[PDB]
């Protein structure tokens, strides 16, 4: 689990969105595994606006942060799970590192701020849903 709080927005993995997230929906995209809902309280996470390919992510299944090199956001095939059939997930970045399904929502950050959240993995590869292109999160 995990979310990003920026301004009057909350960003979460779409497959983990709650009834309240859907009742206050701003935007969702199944192909990216993202959903953004509105909040009353003001969030103060900073979103990175860059093309970094190195950063640190939080791994709840190890209670540890790990530095990684990651690919640029791209369309990657993702095997079926109980939340989606087999499909291409867009805006996804992979890195070599540990993750388990419950690790979704862990944040990946570079020196410029939040880059994305854990969304896929397996076979020693962790995948992050990018949020750097959602410029509207800052207004
Ligand atoms: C985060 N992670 N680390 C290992 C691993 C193995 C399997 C999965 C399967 N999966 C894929 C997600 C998607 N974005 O399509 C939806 C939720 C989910 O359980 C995730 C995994
Ligand atoms: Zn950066």
């Amino acid at each position: 689990s995990g979310a990003i709080y920026v301004g009057n927005y909350r960003v979460v993995n779409r497959h983990l969105a709650t009834h309240n997230d859907w009742a206050n929906l701003v935007w969702e995209d199944s192909s990216r595994d993202l959903l953004v809902s509105s909040t009353t309280a003001q969030g103060c996470d900073t979103i990175a606006r860059c093309d970094c390919q190195t950063g640190v992510y939080y791994c709840s299944s190890r209670r540890k942060h790990y530095p990684v090199s990651f690919s640029k956001p791209s369309l990657i095939f993702v095997e079926a799970s109980e939340y989606y059939p087999a499909r291409y997930q867009s805006h996804l970045m992979l890195a070599v590192g540990h993750s388990e399904p419950g690790d979704c929502g862990g944040i990946l950050r570079c020196q410029h701020g939040v880059v994305g959240i854990v969304s896929t993995g397996g076979n020693g590869l962790v995948g992050f849903a990018d949020v750097r292109d959602l410029l509207w999160l800052d207004e």
